[PDB]
């Protein structure tokens, strides 16, 4: 099943070369790449350097999905007030585009990843619905 955990697997099972590869390969920005500032961040906790991956993070502070995983995956401490968790499927939905273009994990897992984001946001009538869809419809 699609998930922040499985796509923290695949970085491991990926191996050191191939992590390394998308390390300074993630760091420059491409057009149509959403989520390659996120998946960069991650590669970076998965090997280990945190220091780079917490400065990162930090720089991506307004992303709510970027907020959960500097704080539950790179240690940092929240400084503002408690706030509920947020719906990750959208993100995890890039995150998987990202890892079945490099060849890292099936095409069917983001298939599951994009109709799972599409059944989260229509269960609460999300106003970026027609924008998922267009995205899953282009990606998938």
């Amino acid at each position: 099943g699609p998930s922040l955990p499985s796509a923290f697997d695949i970085l491991g099972a990926a191996g050191q070369d191939k992590l390394l590869y998308l390390k300074h390969k993630l760091k420059t920005p491409r057009p149509g790449c959403q989520g390659q500032d996120l998946l960069h961040a991650m590669v970076l906790l998965k090997l280990g350097q945190e220091t780079e991956a917490r400065i990162s993070l930090e720089a991506l502070k307004a992303d709510a999905v970027a907020r959960l995983v500097a704080r539950q995956w790179a240690g940092v401490d929240s400084t503002e007030d408690p706030e509920e968790p947020p719906d990750v499927s959208w993100a995890v939905a890039r995150l998987y585009h990202l890892l079945a273009e490099e060849k890292l994990c099936p095409a069917s897992l983001r298939d599951v990843a994009y109709q799972e984001a599409v059944r989260t946001l229509s269960s609460r009538d999300d106003h970026r619905l027609g924008e998922l869809q267009d995205e899953a419809r282009n990606r998938c």
